[PDB]
């Protein structure tokens, strides 16, 4: 039993709901919060803006050290930093940014990085401005994931068309 409340159940291990993921996380203080980062860990606008600024740009801070000592990440890939006052780790998962260009086929890796945890409160990867189409990257979710995973959509009229569109 955990601390998430409010989430429609789409399987098994995935839980979905309609909320601002920084307030989630400010409530649940989960283990991990995922944010929706790129491979500089310029955390500029989507939830990595978002997450930020809630931590007054210490995310941030911490993560040009990261970047300073190891370089950048992989599309596809993450690390796991502080998640300072909204969780008790951040993990940085780099989908593909459609509007980079980047490959949507690399979302199911991206998606991989959350089965070393065993609950996660995650936003949708790629979705938003990443520019990918979020029916998909919900059904890859599902489909990649195996560990508990609370997802957290904050436009509304999103969320209202995945429940709606989800097999
Ligand atoms: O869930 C959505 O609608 C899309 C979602 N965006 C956010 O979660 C978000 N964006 C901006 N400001 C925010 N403040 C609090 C939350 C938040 C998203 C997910 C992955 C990549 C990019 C994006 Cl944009």
């Amino acid at each position: 039993v955990n601390s998430f409340s409010g989430y429609l159940k789409l399987t098994d291990n995935v839980y979905i709901k309609n909320a601002d993921i920084v307030e989630e996380a400010k409530k649940v203080k989960p283990t991990v919060v995922v944010n929706a980062a790129n491979v500089y860990l310029k955390h500029g606008g989507g939830v990595a803006g978002a997450l930020n600024k809630a931590t007054n740009n210490a995310m941030q801070v911490e993560s040009d050290d990261y970047i300073a000592t190891n370089g950048p990440l992989k599309v596809g890939g993450s690390c796991v930093l502080s998640g300072h006052n909204l969780a008790k780790h951040c993990l940085h998962v780099v989908g593909p940014n459609v509007n980079k260009g980047e490959d949507i086929q690399l979302l199911k890796s991206a998606y991989e990085n959350f089965n070393q945890h065993e609950v996660l409160l995650a936003p949708l990867l790629s979705a938003g401005i990443f520019g990918a189409d979020p029916i998909h990257s919900l059904r890859v979710c599902v489909d990649t994931v195996r560990t508990n995973v609370y997802l957290a959509v904050f436009d509304k009229n999103l969320y209202d068309k995945l429940v709606s569109s989800f097999l």
